[PDB]
């Protein structure tokens, strides 16, 4: 059978690029170019576009390209438009895979709900066992925002059962503000900092506390944005204060080598890239995930057998059948993508049991352990 | 039926086939974000009761909120524990939330010089005991109760 897939993208101003649907195309195109795997034929896509700021005309579209006929809905890709669409998912047996976090609630179930991020809990254990391992008497971690903590729900209950110093920074949202803070830790005798950011920070962070020349070995700097190796650290003339951060993407299985000279090589045709920090040939966190959910669909597609899309109203409401059978499809696959190996559970539809590689920078990047998601860290 | 934000979604449908002023309701934070979504589509104005979880990237006129924030909750209680100051004392909360409406108490050791124990409850509706013995345990007895 031929099936059809909704993609939901809400358009962002200020970037006519829009690397996420070039991404898609480039997840279909592979697909489409690998044979060795044909579930019945070649798939095609659908593809509408959606403001931003706005949820509920993405809504109407989403049901409308449903009566149109799609397997599943991909998106929505801002936070808002998450929570409107599953009113719809949860009816006509829809299921839905997420692109964008979201907080888990109650009135969630967990058969409609998919999100392709990790799990956060995971991350903040890893950090703590670490801090255990080279065992930091003194920590000083900096949020931007009150959902920063929220990744750090067990570093504040440390003392509880292991001795600890804590203490935190806040940063106002102006990036600008940076010098008050900085000045009063420098004076506070304090040199042991841990970053809380993702990477649309990390360089305004580092340009900043260069500025002022902070770049001294009694420093210790950790990052929680996996863009680490997509932002450049080839900026300090000696590299022997000790840069630490985790790795979740991997160099190896030649495809990806592929991969990144594929991706490179269209970024150099690609229009001028909108944000400076990055550079050519390396992916993204979000890219590698949603090509990772594009796997994902591909298998489900690869076993699904004798099924077909259909017209469904949001205006008239009725099951559709094949709803349970997609979602097992989706359920009970098994891949080892860009993210490793996937899990499910039953309380919730994020993945769960990944491996963070440790990455020191390059003398003046370099893989110096590894932890397990269930037997903790293995140093080499 | 608690908990169906389709029905609800529908149900506003009919409220505004109907043709209302003013739409009230309903109490999950869940279900709100749909129909106001509905709404702010509609463009109408509209008042909920409940807090809601902030998600919220253009500035929307169609949301008129009554309820205690938990901001001007913070600014309250820090300035009460630093009018009867103190050297040591504890929190406990239920789950992000809690940390969303304590951020403030997190961040009080860095304005000035206090130290804070945070605790948890077990999302079981379970006795922490231990919890409460480690802490009389600890030389401390001063701790916060945030909860519904």
């Amino acid at each position: 059978q031929v099936l059809r897939i909704g993609g939901i993208f809400e358009t962002v101003e200020n970037e006519p690029v829009n690397v996420e649907e070039l991404a898609f195309k480039f997840a279909v195109t592979s697909i489409n170019r690998n044979r060795t795997l044909m579930p019945n034929t070649t798939l095609t896509y659908d593809i509408q576009r959606i403001n931003l700021f706005d949820s509920f005309e993405a809504s109407r579209r989403a049901c409308d390209q449903l009566a149109l006929g799609v397997a599943a809905l991909f998106g929505p890709s801002h936070s808002s438009s998450v929570s409107a669409v599953q009113s719809i998912c949860n009816a006509l047996e829809v299921p839905h895979i997420q692109t964008r976090w979201k907080h888990p609630s109650v009135d969630s179930r967990d058969l409609f709900y998919i999100n392709l991020y990790p799990d956060y809990a995971a991350i903040s254990r890893a950090v703590l066992d670490l801090v255990l391992y080279y065992n930091w008497k003194t920590v000083t971690v900096v949020y931007e925002d009150s959902t920063g903590l929220i990744r750090l729900q067990e570093l504040i209950k440390a003392p509880s059962r292991y001795n600890i110093k804590i203490k935190i920074r806040q940063l106002p949202p102006a990036n600008k503000d940076a010098k008050p803070l900085l000045k009063e830790m420098k004076k506070s005798k304090e040199f042991y900092v841990i970053f809380d950011c993702s990477h649309e920070t990390a360089a305004e962070i580092l340009k900043q506390i260069l500025f002022m020349g902070m770049m001294t070995e009694y420093y210790h700097y950790f990052f929680t944005t996996l863009d680490l190796f997509a932002l450049d650290l080839e900026l300090y003339r000696y590299s022997g204060v000790n840069m630490t951060g985790f790795r979740l993407l991997n160099i190896d299985n030649p495809h990806v080598s592929s991969i990144i000279e594929k991706w490179s090589m269209e970024r150099l045709q690609a229009p001028p890239r909108p944000e400076t920090g990055l550079l050519d040939g390396m992916m993204t966190t979000e890219a590698a995930l949603m090509y990772d959910a594009v796997y994902m669909v591909a298998i489900a597609s690869h076993r699904a057998s004798q099924l077909t899309v259909s017209s469904l109203q949001c205006h008239r409401h009725k099951p559709w059948r094949l709803g349970p059978r997609f979602m097992n499809l989706i359920k009970e696959a098994r891949w080892d993508g860009l993210t490793g190996r996937i899990t499910f559970n039953k309380t919730d539809g994020l993945r769960k049991d990944f491996d963070l590689d440790i990455i020191s920078l390059k003398e003046e990047w370099k893989k110096i352990g590894i932890w397990n998601s269930n037997s903790g860290l293995n140093m080499t």
